[PDB]
């Protein structure tokens, strides 16, 4: 496998370490996403080992709601990842267009993620980053997972406090996402870092008017301070509000 076996098209996204391009395999005309990473930049951050780790993991994961890694190769100055192309773009963009999602769309997305994360947890893969910009949309509008300054909200209390940490972190993330989907902003975001940390640490947030009793119930359960009191992914799937609203 090599670069000349691919027709490179338009860029789809610009990361720190490198770009991702829309492309077709020359022989078959199989549409795909080609992620290019510059080796020198990877070596400057000291993440070449964490990159090899993601790649090993993603290649062994096959779920319809996890972005598939078909392969990889490298030349002198670059690393190439042959990836599934999600034709409909990022959830981030969808959310910026619609402002917030209704309950049917949200429950359906959360269902897809609960399944995605169950698969992961079952393969001892934990903490997959599920903030909107890391969620793509496949051919059927189905969502796909694809894993200081950032959004602290998504980090659970036990991680920001450097306590012991579990699979239960994905449940917290899921509750944050569910809120962001319905409301259009995440629940703990503040004017400063200190205020955000405080809000997370104490789970201080409020619901806007329009959020229904069922949505509040689910989000409240996912955003429990004690990781042990957070529900299981199965209990999320079987939640009245999810089953009532999901496709
Ligand atoms: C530039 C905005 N945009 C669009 O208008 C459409 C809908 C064409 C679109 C599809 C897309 N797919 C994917 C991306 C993307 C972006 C956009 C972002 C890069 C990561 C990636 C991977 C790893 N796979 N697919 C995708």
């Amino acid at each position: 496998w090599a670069l000349e076996d691919f027709e490179i098209g338009r860029p789809l996204g610009k990361g720190k370490f490198g770009n991702v391009y829309l492309a077709r395999e020359k022989n078959s005309k199989f549409i795909l996403a080609l992620k290019v990473l510059f080796k020198a930049q990877l070596e400057k951050a000291g993440v070449e080992h964490q990159l090899r780790r993601e790649v090993e993991i993603q290649s062994h994961l096959r779920h319809p709601n996890i972005l598939r890694l078909y392969g990889y190769f490298h030349d002198s100055t670059r690393v190439y990842l042959i990836l599934e192309y999600a034709p409909l773009g990022t959830v981030y963009r969808e959310l910026q267009k619609l402002s917030k999602f209704d309950e049917q769309r949200t429950a359906t997305y959360i269902t897809e993620l609960a399944n995605a994360l169950s698969y992961c947890h079952s393969k001892k893969v934990i903490h997959r980053d599920i903030k909107p910009e890391n969620l793509l949309l496949g051919s059927a509008g189905e969502l796909k997972i694809a894993d200081l300054c950032g959004t602290l909200d998504y980090l659970p209390p036990e991680m920001i406090e450097g306590r012991m940490h579990d699979e239960k972190v994905d449940l917290w993330s899921l509750g944050v996402l569910c809120y962001e989907f319905l409301v259009g902003k995440p629940p703990f975001e503040a004017n400063t870092y200190q205020d955000t940390y405080k809000r997370i640490s104490r789970v201080e947030f409020t619901f806007p008017d329009f959020v229904t009793e069922g949505a509040r119930d689910l989000i409240s359960r996912l955003l429990k301070h004690n990781p042990s009191q957070r529900p299981m992914l199965r209990e999320v799937l079987e939640h009245p509000w999810i089953t009532a609203n999901s496709s």
